[PDB]
């Protein structure tokens, strides 16, 4: 097999995610700017990494690539590339523009081209199941899109931006229903269980990426998207004892996302002196999970737990 | 069993709704306070017995309770005590605020912990079934919601209560397509078909709460809100006939809280002259079926055929 | 069976949306209202045409139109009378109001009337099956209340039109869930992939509808709109090498609502000048390929290959 999951991307994409939640907070706290610069080089050692190694993964695995890319559940796994592309493009935004606009667009058009060509396959029928209605879903469709539209965003494409932001937007609201409804009558493998926590993700990355959009004001569908991720936060909290039931696993990062958008979207609003004490709560609350993130991650990696 | 059904609870809850409605008219019509305090004193006293009752079961019939609690179905029947709680603290707001908050805040918390506790373990799969994708799934999800939501900003919590009321929305949002295909595909049960009036709840009642929210201004969404919960209206009434074709029972009751929330929508908006004579209508029509509602209601008290 | 299939009611329909995208041109360019008085006047009489055909269908086939009306699968395509109408009243609003009046409103009532009484009836089941989840649902559902939207604030009634467009937006969010999922699952066989194109037609449609009620002015929603309109129109465009595997035919005309819409939707954001680049190449698009639709149509005219 392959020593890296693709799944492994959301370590990247994680961290990635909340060195950009601790860059805006660069004016109120003079050690949130060196924190972001920290959690930023980290994230991009981190994509550079995997990069080579998928990159050796399709010169010498390629078959395991196909096998992922034509399978209806494992492809959702392959937009966390992009996405993590267009994540560490927002990071080098602060010290090199030039790149940083390079790594958005390639990015944006690598996720497109994936949701255009496969996402839309899946429509044909019968290589789709309705046990194949994962979380990880959300991924290419709905992930990818809203990444771009802050990516977009930050460059200034504020119309394309919106574009990305709404087709992301739709999409979720379109598959999540379908999604919990499998859940409620189908259940989830014990291994696919840890992939519950990007339930968790949309909702949070959908406001993140809206207040990044339209210049961080909290206008009221900021405050609705917050209710239903601090909604979905309460429903995956309640269930973590059964989404770890088999034990704590790499596969946990799934949940870093959410609390890395949840932490930005946190910040968003405190800037804008909305729900200040629920906007701390949020933040710690989104920090210190992803600390633990890290801590488990590098246990592994001590234990030899970590690579397949 | 028990005399007392748990859904017996939407004869509080709708009347209560009905008193906040008529009390949105203080201004215009001078009995219309006094309307509204009948109403609302007659669903207090109602709710207090229901209380009552139901602490009864628990004393001595708690097997029961934990029967329904665990049922995939019918435990979004028990979201009807809270809801009722906060639109009885709604109703006590007018005469003592302290004790309106106690009760607001207590069914908040309820709520919330119950959507929390055990709209949440039906994602662990195996107990709920397509079956069991029934109207009254709304309850926990989404009427306790949009009703927190608005029994806070009522409290002057706008903020809060527009998390909640997102929550809810998007709730709503999520869950009736599943359930309208499986109402297009499965039908539905004679005993279960009294439900149906739940349908035209989320679609008024999320209207109610956003305009309660944000001080009564007909936005846009209020509108769009109106256009789904009029489709969804005409779809009932051409219903009617089918879900009464074994005859009238007290579960015609879910329709009260739609019709209570209608009406109150309907104050609000000819409060903002929109749609004048659509809103004398909805609110006329309203009052008119709660009415036959509580004739039906006395009808089956006299003739004995209430308590089970 | 009868000459004409009830789904060929397409071509007015298409024809007269585009002829209300290009009559939004009307200062732009000089020979704008001449494209749109010549479409108009194309779809008017094709509409006429086949509205007599239908007349003479319900006088001396009427055994067709019931059989067609009763199954939950081919009912959705009545839809397309009333729309239908409804458009030839917008075109005709532009020369004799009144006339455009009466045919808006007749459109209105009766699609109103179709909704309630057939869409409706679905609830009681039994006869909708999950093989019947088709695109063509939409038509009936959404694309009906919004084209009424559309008409109804053409006419200067912006609150009911705001009512209608409202309406159908939220039953297009509600079902397009289960479709896609439905078409993920199965496999829509090749007779009825032509309407496919019927997937598109939503996301645009709602837009056109949107901007022709607030004043063309484009929002935050409108390029939400656009977001999942291209969305699916790159998706479909994937897809297309698979929705002809059999061959071109009549039931392309299914991408004429949605390229229609698109062009209006692209007039109206050009107005704004938001987009002007995307703008242009969606009416330049939609109206190719349009045009390549008709020229099919005339083709398997002159080859005989139109009539049943």
């Amino acid at each position: 097999p392959f020593p890296l999951p693709t799944g492994y991307f959301g370590i990247p994409l994680g961290l990635a995610a909340l060195s950009l939640a601790w860059f805006h907070l660069e004016n109120l706290f003079p050690a949130a700017r060196m924190v972001s610069d920290v959690l930023g080089i980290v994230a991009s050692a981190v994509w550079i990494l995997f990069i080579l190694m998928y990159a050796y993964k399709l010169r010498y695995y390629f078959e395991e690539v196909r096998a992922e890319y034509h399978s209806p559940v494992r492809f959702s796994f392959i937009a966390l590339i992009p996405i993590t592309t267009m994540l560490v493009g927002d990071i080098l935004y602060r010290w090199n523009p030039l790149i940083a606009e390079v790594l958005i667009w390639i990015g944006t058009i690598g996720q497109l081209l994936f949701s255009t060509l496969r996402v839309s396959e899946l429509w044909q029928g019968g290589v789709f199941e309705q046990k194949s209605t994962h979380p990880s879903f959300y991924l290419p469709a709905v992930a990818a899109n809203f990444t771009s539209a802050s990516s977009l965003a930050l460059l200034g494409y504020h119309d394309l931006g919106y574009l990305f932001f709404g087709a992301g937007m739709i999409a979720w609201i379109i598959f999540e229903p379908v999604l919990l409804q499998h859940l409620r009558i189908s259940s989830l493998e014990p291994q696919f269980r840890a992939t519950m926590g990007i339930v968790l993700a949309p909702a949070f990355v959908c406001v993140s990426a809206y207040l990044s959009i339209n210049h961080g004001e909290v206008d009221t569908l900021a405050k609705i998207l917050w209710g239903y991720g601090f909604l979905q936060l309460f429903f995956l909290l309640r269930l973590f004892p059964w989404i770890v039931e088999k034990g704590l696993n790499i596969g946990l990062w799934a949940f870093s996302f959410g609390l890395a958008s949840m932490a930005n979207s946190a910040t968003a609003f405190y800037h804008g002196n909305v729900l200040q004490g629920v906007s701390i709560f949020a933040f710690v609350f989104s920090n210190v999970m992803i600390g633990l993130l890290v801590l488990m991650t590098i246990y592994k990696l001590t234990k030899g737990q970590f690579f397949l």
